[PDB]
C-alpha cells in the first residue's frame, strides 16, 4: 500500500546491479515482480504463482529482467516450472508466501543474480524495495522499475514490516540490504492498510530456496 506521500522514484539505469536482476514477470491474468537468484531461477511470492481461493496455478508467462520504459533492455525468458512450498498450498499463510520459477534460458548468467542472506531479526535494518508497481504503469503508460528505501520498523518471528510504499505488482519484490543481499520478500499490506510487510529469509525460507535452486 501507498502510505501518506509516495516516496518511490523511477530507476534511472536498469542495466546495472541490482536493478538488472529485478524482473517484471507476467502470467495469464496478472503480473508481479521477481528477482534472479540463480542463472535460471526467479524468486517471487507464492500468491503470484498459486491461487488459494481457486486452487489453481497461474498460467506461465515471461520474465523481463530490468525492463524499463516498456523496453526489454536485458532481454527476456519464458517460465517453465514453478516451485511452491507445501506450507503455502496447505495454508495460504504469509509466512510461506514465496516461490521460485525456473526459466527456459540461463538469463542470470548475463545479467547476474542476487545472493540470499539468512537472518533471524531485521528491525532497524535499512532495506530497498524495487519492483514493478501497477499504479505507475497506469499513470505513465509504461512498464518501468520504481524503488524506495527505508527501515524495517517492526517484526515478528516470521515477517518484517515497513512503511516503504508498494502497490499491486510489487508482490515478490525482494527486501535488499545494503550489500544487495536478499533478506526477505515483500508480500502484502497489513494492519488495515497502514503498514507493508513480508516473510523474512529465515532458516525455513533458505532451506526451501536451496531445494528449488537444485531443480
Amino acid at each position: 500500500v501507498v502510505i501518506g506521500d509516495d516516496g518511490r522514484t523511477k530507476v534511472a539505469n536498469t542495466r546495472v546491479a541490482p536493478y538488472n536482476s529485478i524482473a517484471y514477470i507476467t502470467f495469464g491474468g496478472s503480473s508481479c515482480t521477481g528477482t534472479l537468484i540463480a542463472p535460471n531461477k526467479i524468486l517471487t511470492n507464492g500468491h503470484c504463482v498459486y491461487n488459494t481461493a481457486s486452487r489453481s496455478y497461474s498460467a506461465k508467462g515471461s520474465v523481463y529482467p530490468g525492463m524499463n520504459d516498456s523496453t526489454a533492455v536485458n532481454g527476456s525468458a519464458n517460465m517453465t516450472e514453478f516451485y511452491v512450498p507445501s506450507g503455502y498450498i496447505n495454508t495460504g499463510a504469509s509466512q510461506y508466501d514465496f516461490a521460485v520459477i525456473k526459466t527456459d534460458t540461463n538469463i542470470g548468467n548475463t545479467v547476474g543474480y542476487r545472493s540470499i542472506r539468512q537472518v533471524t531479526n531485521l528491525t532497524g535494518t535499512t532495506i530497498k524495495i524495487s519492483g514493478y508497481p501497477g499504479d505507475k504503469m497506469r499513470s505513465t503508460g509504461k512498464v518501468s522499475q520504481w524503488e524506495m528505501s527505508g527501515s524495517v520498523t517492526r517484526e515478528d518471528t516470521n515477517l518484517a514490516y515497513y512503511t516503504i510504499d508498494t502497490f499491486s505488482g510489487n508482490s515478490g519484490s525482494a527486501m535488499l540490504d545494503q550489500n544487495q543481499q536478499i533478506v526477505g520478500v515483500h508480500n502484502a499490506g497489513y494492519s488495515n492498510g497502514t503498514i507493508n510487510g513480508g516473510p523474512k529469509a529465515t532458516a525455513a525460507f533458505v532451506e526451501f530456496i536451496n531445494y528449488a535452486k537444485a531443480q
